[PDB]
């Protein structure tokens, strides 16, 4: 035992977890924990759930490495319950690994990462995903990880954890989430 | 990441999932989803749960590949809550992989496959299984997969998912299910 | 399929499960199942939950191999809900594998072993752990395994399953559990 290495998905945690953040509201002084989010690129864009940021007076985002920014709402999308936020990117933002060539398959191991410290759960893709139906997994998806990332054993993004037929959780496929993000960055709320 | 392959049990899904079917009732016009089932052999026999087919006016079975047959009830077994159905086998029926030599061990990875699209969940054998006590697993077993198959990482049948001490699901060991099926094929309902 | 070997954590079950025991009460004749426990060393010391043994007239411990001892309460610790018991050690007691050099990492596969036959569930370490916060896992932790062991793929002890924010279970890190045990062996109940 002392010699061998335990079976683990910590590799995927190290690669992906730095990019998953905590999202807060700062009403006026009161601070509330809204949910989780995912940093997508170096420009400083972040995906979360529309319900997380629906009634936010001031939106704060907190990385695992200690940094704390204020975020502005780029726009949202009610059908997929997504929302894009924006923050100034100090040189060096951790971003969620994305592989556009990677095709998710049923049975793929996935970790749901969310920051209520950080909390990670394991399952598989039960079913591959408005425009299209969503990705299903038996990894626990709750408020503490709603808006966070779902990743495979390599750390590659498979989807965005979402809330709301029992024992199964839902994520929005990363292909669709990317397209919704882009369209929200250009136009605003899009229909 | 782009180079490497994600950890996955999709191999077992491809081998086993084609054999798991949807079972319906066709009362007179109304169609209801009863549950799931498993095709056992080329003769066209199918195992499901006695409770799934208990009050069926007309029984319909639907494969993943698009084919739709009517099934007749060969007989049932109340103690194990199993039921054997029969359909005409067009040349080429997908059958559930079975390995009679394979000995299931505690800790074995298992997938619960059921067709409510198809839905798959992952766990292990918590406990190895009337005549004998049943197999236990922490893979989610619900109505959407009740009557479906439980399989290992190789796709080999370990048992038949059944419903009805929390957080644990139950399947009937494939050895016992085979024997009950045979006895139901020969005699009818057996005691 | 017939050739290949199923993915399994049965290795860790064989190494660790023999050490996890059933704990009973023997009030005066009535016998009740209190919960689970873990044999730590050859001296015959056993860890369980303070709540399992809180109102015990007579404490009985039963190994998987058939042996049945009476245990005496060495002392307890309310903050961590732990308790140390003692039994006479016939030559040959199975003990829970412990690796003091092993550092638990987030994402590590873990099995929760408890004896309500024996029942085992699988998850990962969601979060690494009074003195310190506890270890989190998505492996099912219930009464049937409360007081039992949490182990990695190698069978090495990671913590003691404990009961009492949804979908997540808690174990006391094995490093802290060792220290509490020692201090309870020397002084008694410790503060």
């Amino acid at each position: 035992s002392t010699d061998e290495t335990p079976a683990s998905y910590n590799l995927a945690v190290r690669r992906a977890a730095p990019a998953v953040v905590n999202v807060y509201n700062r009403g006026l002084l009161e601070i509330r924990t809204l949910g989780s989010g995912v940093i997508m690129d170096q420009r400083g864009y972040i995906i979360t759930n529309k319900h997380v940021i629906n009634d936010a007076d001031q939106i704060i985002v907190a990385l695992q490495d200690g940094r704390v920014f204020e975020a502005l709402l780029v726009g949202s999308d009610s059908l997929t319950d997504l929302a894009v936020l924006k923050i100034n990117a100090t040189g060096g933002l951790p971003t969620i690994p994305i592989n556009a060539r990677r095709v998710p398959h049923i049975g793929d191991v996935v970790l749901a990462i969310g920051n209520p410290g950080q909390t990670i759960t394991q399952g598989i893709i039960s079913a591959t995903g408005g425009r299209q139906n969503f990705l299903q997994t038996d990894a626990s998806i709750n408020h503490g990880n709603s808006g966070g990332a779902l990743v495979n054993s390599l750390g590659e993004l498979m989807g965005i954890n979402t809330l709301s037929p029992e024992g199964i959780g839902f994520a929005i496929p990363f292909q669709l989430a990317t397209k919704i993000m882009d369209k929200l960055i250009r136009d605003g709320r899009v229909i």
